């Protein structure tokens, strides 16, 4: 299947989708909520378990400078690939591997904007986890905005550290956390 | 004279302007600033020395939910007061007084954005006073922007405290100084 | 013009007046209405509006541990410091700056008396604003007292919060106000 860019320069243009998931609620509201509080111009972007690259790519089309997508399973990161492609935007690379562990080696360029959705089967103290080490490994900095996608069922996140929680929003069966590094 | 509200829903509204100052670029870029960084949706904002009012009354046209300003001068006052009835929107709260001793008095209630134009005869360490006294007499949260107008001429200020200071901006021979509450 | 030091070991000496406000009997009766109910001695005083010391330093004079004067007009500050040189007393210091700015930004070093003279031109609401001030930002503690000068024509003083005000005094067209922190 297909799914549309919401806004941005790329706003309603199509990309595909890997094989189910499981709205554009969802992610309108996602960028909505965060550019009503940052500008995203300029800003450097992590979507994580990206899947079809929906989340970085609506980023890129609303004006952020980069968006690394990190995505474990090949067909999904082809996928990626063809949407990256298919909008035309620069500012993209893809890094396909097991996530936790890319989370896990760090990196020196800490991003503004953390973009994650994990997989059904990601529990929720694994999540917590890979937020402490968003934290600690280099991949943010003052100000960097975490938002983490999951289904109503899946149990809470537990923010570390030094995080300010921003209000919980909830849509249909889905729940968004989102936070900021203080 | 009269100068024009720039944007929001009183965008290009005539308001009255006291016996001088002395622009559109720089309230325009002020505004283009602080939305990039902030919704104003829901913003309580502090506007001193307000003069003609149209710092506050542009925060208001752009969807503040209330602006105090705070003004000495009695013909500016009555300036101020006939602005905010020619627009006609809500939230608008007066205070005809010495604009430190207010300050200097505190609140409980807190602001999210400070908007301060003060007079050429002020000088830049008793504004220095004035940033630190919003700091610690109730009129700021963790959050809270302060934006200060200053022509180039005048020294920089000092920011106090748990301030972080965003990128200086200067406009012809007007300069911009914006920062945040930690 | 010159004026005289009351009393104390400085008592019967000449200190400098800037251009003027516009007594002895001012003066002498606000000392002997003071030191009938506190002993100067080892007091931390503060002066604000100084104008030319006299107050602050019938204060040092009669064995005021401390004085810290606050004055905005420069040729003021310049007479007080020539007063302090003159007179010789350990204790002084001079913060030349806007006093309801200085105010404002407040201290961790409380006060015994509060000394202030306005000029004539600041109304007794930014007056009021500056006693709130007082009371809430550091430089009062439980027993501190307060006196402010004013011309009769002025509005009497609304005195804040926990001051218990004393006995009001008038003397020709001049008005002393009163009062101790609770």
């Amino acid at each position: 299947s297909m799914t549309r860019i919401i806004g941005g320069v790329a706003g309603g243009r199509r990309i595909a989708v890997p094989p189910r998931g499981t709205t554009d609620r969802v992610r309108e509201s996602l960028f909505n909520i965060v550019t009503a509080r940052r500008d995203l111009t300029g800003l450097a972007v992590l979507d994580l378990y990206a899947g079809s690259g929906a989340l970085g790519l609506e980023a890129l089309s609303r004006g952020a400078a980069s968006v690394l997508f990190v995505e474990s399973d090949q067909r999904s990161a082809a996928v990626i690939a063809r949407n990256i492609e298919a909008l035309g935007l620069s500012g993209a690379t893809l890094r396909r591997g097991a996530v936790a562990a890319v989370v896990a080696a760090g990196t020196t360029s800490p991003v503004d904007l953390v973009l994650a959705d994990p997989p059904y089967n990601v529990d929720s103290a694994d999540v917590d986890a890979i937020l402490a080490a968003l934290g600690t490994n280099g991949w943010t900095r003052e100000g960097t905005v975490a938002v983490v996608e999951r289904a109503t069922t899946c149990a809470p996140l537990t923010w570390p550290e030094g995080w300010r929680r921003w209000p919980q929003r909830v849509y249909g069966d889905t729940r968004l956390e989102l936070a900021e590094r203080l």
